[PDB]
């Protein structure tokens, strides 16, 4: 997160860290077996940490838990980054406090003019680099899809928005992909891709979660 704020530890209860001998994405915990991602932070090999805010140091409230099960969407494509969406099952069901918590899916899209946070352990510079050891927050709202195809032309498709500030200076980075975009406590977007980080007329682009509920909820069912 560039331009954004220090969250506050266990203020984003939903908020995980993929762990592959160290934090290379983000999700969120839609449940208590089960965290959404970006396919574009699919590996093997990943642990879920919930309960986290210094990444490297061991503070108390962490569950470090084992995916049983990665499902990459079926229609993900790595070139567009088209379906940037991914569900991981958790070995076992985590312990749900004030401090780990699941977010709720959204019934209705959210629609430009939202605000939203989005959270991370991403980059911190735009022309830089430094990575938090403590969860970042930013507010930002959703933009127009006539603004958003306008500042990246042939490449948004119906399964992306984007949000943040055409000025510069705000947005989302490398680190913080896989994670939340939250509007009116609902789970609205995945953290996917833009260019560069926080450059003027180049906003994060984001997963339109809104339209996999049905997949999400039916995956979850038989597996
Ligand atoms: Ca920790």
């Amino acid at each position: 997160i560039v331009g954004g704020y220090t969250c506050g530890a266990n203020t984003v209860p939903y908020q995980v860290s993929l762990n592959s001998g160290y934090h290379f994405c983000g999700g969120s915990l839609i449940n208590s077996q089960w965290v959404v991602s970006a396919a574009h932070c699919y590996k093997s090999g990943i642990q879920v940490r919930l309960g986290e805010d210094n990444i490297n140091v061991v503070e108390g409230n962490e569950q470090f838990i084992s995916a049983s099960k990665s499902i990459v969407h079926p229609s993900y494509n790595s070139n567009t980054l088209n379906n940037d969406i991914m569900l991981i099952k958790l070995k076992s069901a985590a312990s749900l406090n004030s401090r780990v918590a699941s977010i709720s899916l959204p019934t209705s899209c959210a629609s430009a003019g939202t605000q939203c946070l989005i959270s991370g352990w991403g980059n911190t510079k735009s022309s830089g680099t430094s990575y938090p050891d403590v969860l970042k927050c930013l507010k930002a709202p959703i933009l127009s899809d006539s603004s958003c195809k306008s500042a990246y032309p042939g490449q948004i498709t119906s399964n992306m928005f984007c949000a943040g500030y055409l000025e510069g200076g705000k947005d989302s980075c490398q680190g913080d992909s896989g994670g939340p975009v939250v509007c009116s406590g609902k789970l609205q977007g995945i953290v996917s891709w833009g260019s560069g980080c926080a450059q003027k007329n180049k906003p994060g682009v984001y997963t339109k979660v809104c339209n996999y509920v049905s997949w999400i909820k039916q995956t979850i069912a038989s597996n």
